[PDB]
């Protein structure tokens, strides 16, 4: 019966737009990706198989060559049924990270919100693309959410100011307790979420950053924050600490594209060259929007090198969280961070 491409991922892939009607899939990759050696995976219906329509000299057993003229290759998805042979055209497109984020658009999903940015530009300019990640795939496993709005990371309509992100620390229930993940902070971050590690190493599940080619100077936007009533540490109520949200960005050196920071080393890694992080004393709780303007400060006197920057050896991440220590299960259920927009101001 079923025959179509449901998803498309890959080592260099930042975002894929599958157009079910035209059978065209645009796959956006980092600006420094080797188009002649692309590793790609496709999710298709149970039983069906995926075969590339042709082979070229540059193809290997592990990668496909998209370096020819159109940067496109056709794939057929035979049903299993054997009755439908729908041909997709996969096109690889170079993209860079945006510097402006508005939380307006969501990728299709049946379970939870997935935010993305797509800023096409001119025919002479590179598109700016991002698929934001969050802990939502992990929270799905808890069985606590009944709808999209029950997740820690949700899109909201802020009335007159339009769309924004709502991050709320949630109770993970008995399931979370069994795996010692007593709460789930609402987060949104540049990078990837490795769902395979969601329960065994949740801090290693959050990988931060993608190649960035400019020097960041300031992280700006607006936010509202309200701490939850009952702060907890490893599932047990605890007085004496009031919950705080977190908003930060990092620039770090990645000797090769496989290198990423994660939840255990994002502030301590020797690879970290620059950090912009909201000061805890500056965090306020209000029903009014508050401006944030966080400067990027060098880490341990390190500098961004021109040649390395141009060569794609630095990566940037942005992270938003409703509970600053929520990744260690210290925070208050109900802590909520709203952000309407974020902008990265760069130098030069």
């Amino acid at each position: 019966s079923e025959a179509a491409i449901d998803a498309c991922t890959g080592d260099d892939v930042q975002l894929a737009n599958i157009n079910a009607d035209s059978k065209l899939i645009n796959v956006y990759v980092n600006k420094g990706a080797d188009l002649s050696k692309q590793k790609l995976e496709f999710v298709i219906p149970e039983g069906a198989t995926i075969k590339i329509n042709d082979q070229v000299a540059g193809d290997t057993e592990a990668t496909y060559d998209f370096s020819e003229e159109t940067h496109s290759r056709k794939f057929t998805v035979t049903s299993e049924d054997g009755q439908w042979k729908p041909v997709y055209t996969v096109k690889v497109v170079l993209a860079e990270l945006p510097t402006s984020f508005n939380f307006e658009e969501l990728l299709p999903s049946n379970d939870y919100d997935i935010f993305y940015e797509f800023q096409p530009g001119t025919s002479q300019e590179i598109s700016k693309v991002l698929q934001w990640s969050s802990g939502n795939p992990g929270f799905k496993l808890t069985g606590m959410a009944n709808s999209k709005t029950d997740y820690p990371t949700v899109q909201v309509a802020n009335g007159f100011r339009g769309k924004g992100v709502k991050l709320e620390t949630r109770d993970t229930g008995s399931f979370g307790a069994m795996v010692k993940m007593y709460i789930a902070a609402g987060n949104l971050f540049i990078g990837t979420f490795e769902v395979g590690n969601a329960l065994t190493d949740p801090r290693k599940a959050t990988n931060f950053g993608f190649q960035f080619y400019k020097r960041p100077k300031t992280l700006k936007g607006h936010y509202k924050f309200k701490a939850g009533d009952v702060y907890s540490v490893e599932g047990k109520p605890q007085e004496g600490v009031r919950d705080k949200c977190d908003i930060y960005a990092v620039m770090y050196e990645a000797e090769n594209n496989s290198v990423m920071l994660n939840g255990d080393d994002v502030f301590t890694s020797d690879k970290l060259v620059s950090l912009a992080r909201i000061k805890p004393e500056d965090v306020v709780e209000s029903d009014q929007w508050t401006d944030f303007e966080i400067p990027f400060e060098p880490v341990k006197g390190r500098v961004i090198d021109d040649t390395k920057l141009k060569n794609g050896k630095y990566k940037l991440g942005i992270v938003l969280s409703s509970s600053v220590d929520g990744a260690y299960f210290k925070g208050a259920v109900g802590s909520t961070l709203y952000v309407d927009e974020v902008e990265l101001i760069c130098e030069d």
